[PDB]
């Protein structure tokens, strides 16, 4: 038996290219792994099986619709083997919370099988499988913080002088990424929504470990479009700041709102205030960066 710990992610920066076709938007993102994690335990078995435990885990498929299952099938096929493993996932990355928990579990399956079967295929081969699986699996292997420029290309590692302290808050209902991109396209036709800074300043603030410098540079071009559809998000972001956060953004298409705090103490206090105030379904504290999928 091998257990791998793998983190969920938040996007600190997301610039979304103008629609082209067939209706694509080129994404430039700064990905940041944070300490809400799943732990995936893989053992040899007679047949592939998958079980998940933890809040929300009962909502998830336990067959080939689950990326972790597809990961086990791909890793085994890659080494000409049958995927004869049992997979147990202790899920603590909030479900449907926009932090790419199925992608983290898939990355963890790759790493757990690599270690369990004593194969030790190189990291390059794992990144290759992760790309086949889906667009967030590569970052779950990578972990830390990284800048991503587009579909294939390597992620670029960004090191920080100190850890950052987050409050992460999850709305009781997610939005379809489809709809948010539509409202983004429309807001741009009808007007001029926020267009982001360049990502170099964001990387410099991260490198410096300076949350006061990072805070006004967090951004997400999808946020306006989310907030257009669910205006409640606007009051939630304001509430988090009223609670003492430096800044808050929506991550991705939501439902994660991410609030950068000055310290672990501050995040505890901001988190308490936000939980008390009921603007969100779930409120959690976290630190980042943390490592990607690794055997524990
Ligand atoms: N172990 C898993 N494998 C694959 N899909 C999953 C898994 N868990 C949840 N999902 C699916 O993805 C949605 C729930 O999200 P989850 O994977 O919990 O983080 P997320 O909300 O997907 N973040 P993102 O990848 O950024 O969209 C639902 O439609 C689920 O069916």
């Amino acid at each position: 038996s091998v257990t791998v710990r793998v983190p969920g992610k938040v996007n600190l920066y997301l610039a979304v290219g103008d629609r082209r076709e067939d209706g694509y938007h080129e994404l430039t993102t700064v990905f940041h792994a944070v300490s809400l994690v799943d732990e995936v335990t893989v053992r040899n078995a007679d047949v592939l099986s998958l079980e998940l435990v933890g809040e929300g885990a009962d909502q998830l498929p336990t067959d080939e619709r689950n990326l972790a299952w597809q990961a086990a099938e791909l890793m085994a096929e890659h080494v000409g083997r049958a995927p004869d493993v049992s997979i147990m996932i202790d899920k603590s990355i909030p479900v449907a919370g926009g932090m790419a928990g199925g992608s983290a579990d898939a990355a963890a399956v790759l790493v757990a099988m690599n270690s369990l079967w004593e194969l030790n295929v190189p990291r390059r081969d794992l990144r290759m499988l992760a790309a086949r699986l889906g667009s967030d699996v590569p970052f779950a292997l990578h972990g830390g913080t990284a800048l991503g420029t587009g579909r294939g290309e390597e992620l670029a590692t960004v090191l920080s002088r100190n850890t950052f302290h987050w409050v992460l808050a999850f709305a009781d209902s997610g939005l379809l990424t489809s709809a948010v991109y539509n409202e983004l396209d429309r807001l741009r036709e009808v007007g001029d929504p926020p267009r982001l800074g360049e990502p170099g300043p964001v990387l410099a603030a991260l490198a410096a470990g300076d949350p006061d410098q990072l805070a006004p540079l967090l951004g997400n071009e999808m946020q306006a479009a989310a907030v257009s559809l669910d205006p409640a998000l606007a009051r939630a972001l304001r509430a988090g700041v009223e609670a003492g956060a430096l800044a808050g953004i929506v991550s991705g298409s939501g439902p994660t709102c991410a609030f950068l705090c000055t310290s672990a103490s501050s995040a505890i206090d901001v988190g308490a205030q936000l939980s008390g105030a009921g603007v969100c379904r779930t409120v959690r504290v976290a630190t980042g960066p943390v490592p990607g999928a690794r055997v524990v």
